[PDB]
């Protein structure tokens, strides 16, 4: 299988950073040849899982997402959707490609938005414990109300990774919205971290993704019997079980961008996925 060479003294992207200080790739076009991540992706028979939960008006972003998912995720690889909602029947029946398929998992709906947002942890946790380790060998956990516009492919996958937070990435670290308080489980002192990730996409092998969400989920609850909530709810623990856990692999904001706020920087030679607007 033939392909351009990779030159040892002509970096492909001299603009960014593609590797972290902890030699985990930092994914962005331009990083990486996906006929090569394919076919060993392919000589595997990988299973990748995609998460989205859909909980009262979010059934509305449903359509959008899992036809836009169809055209660019994980396009020619084995892909099993669970979508978890508390309407099943207002899932959209989307067409879907050879090797793909979609399981419907009803579960209660919180009232808060907060909780709805938080108990994905412990929903993803959930217990769909022995399901998710049996079926696939990859889960990758996004929002909703989002949309495929480019590729996302096996190029993010890895033990396990976070993506960088779109509206941060350029920013320092006393700047980050990390929780500050130390009564919080999700405490990082103002000297601390890497990158602010974003709650709506990480991912990982099954074992990784579990032993972060069960983390994720116990220390919330830790939160709650001591009367606290993190300044960003899970995005907030998610960054806490980052820094001290950190990812195999950083996903680039051309993995989580908005293009309404933030318009189409030169950085960003592809924006893949994307909020859709909303209230
Ligand atoms: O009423 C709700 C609130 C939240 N969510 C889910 O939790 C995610 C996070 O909430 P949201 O996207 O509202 O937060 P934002 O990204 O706008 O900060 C959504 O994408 C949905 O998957 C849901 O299904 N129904
Ligand atoms: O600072 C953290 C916050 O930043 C905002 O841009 C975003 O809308 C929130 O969802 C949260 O990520
Ligand atoms: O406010 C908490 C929320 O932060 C958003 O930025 C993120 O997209 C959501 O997944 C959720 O984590
Ligand atoms: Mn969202």
């Amino acid at each position: 299988m033939v392909y351009p060479q990779p030159k040892v003294l002509t970096p492909c992207r001299k603009d960014v950073l593609v590797v972290t200080p902890w030699l985990a790739p930092i994914v962005w076009e331009g990083t990486f040849n996906i006929d090569i991540l394919n076919e060993q992706f392919r000589l595997q028979n990988t299973t990748i899982g995609l998460t989205v939960f859909a909980i009262k008006k979010y059934v509305a972003f449903l359509k959008l997402f899992l036809e836009t998912a169809e055209k660019h995720f994980m396009v020619g690889h084995r892909v099993h959707y669970y979508v978890f909602t508390d309407q099943p029947a207002a899932v959209p029946r989307v067409t879907l490609g050879t090797g793909r398929q979609l399981s419907v998992l009803e579960v209660g709906a919180y009232k808060r938005w907060q909780d709805v947002s938080m108990r994905r942890m412990e929903m993803i946790s959930d217990f769909c414990e022995r399901r998710f380790l049996s079926e696939v060998d990859y889960l990758v956990c996004v929002d909703v109300d989002m949309e495929f516009r480019d590729h996302v492919g096996v190029e993010i996958l890895t033990p396990l990774f976070g993506t960088l937070h779109p509206s941060f990435y350029g920013s320092s670290r006393e700047a980050f919205t990390y929780e500050r308080r130390p009564q919080s489980q999700a405490y990082i002192p103002k000297d601390e971290g890497d990158f602010y990730y974003m709650g709506a996409f990480f991912g990982g092998s099954v074992q990784e993704v579990q032993r972060l969400t069960r983390a994720c989920h116990q220390a919330m609850m830790v939160d709650q019997a001591n009367g606290i909530e993190a300044v960003w709810h899970d995005e907030s623990h998610l960054n806490k079980y980052l820094l001290r856990h950190k990812p195999t692999k950083v996903l680039s904001p051309e993995y989580l961008w908005d293009q309404q706020l933030l318009g189409w920087p030169a950085v960003l030679r592809k924006l893949r996925f994307t909020a859709v607007p909303k209230n």
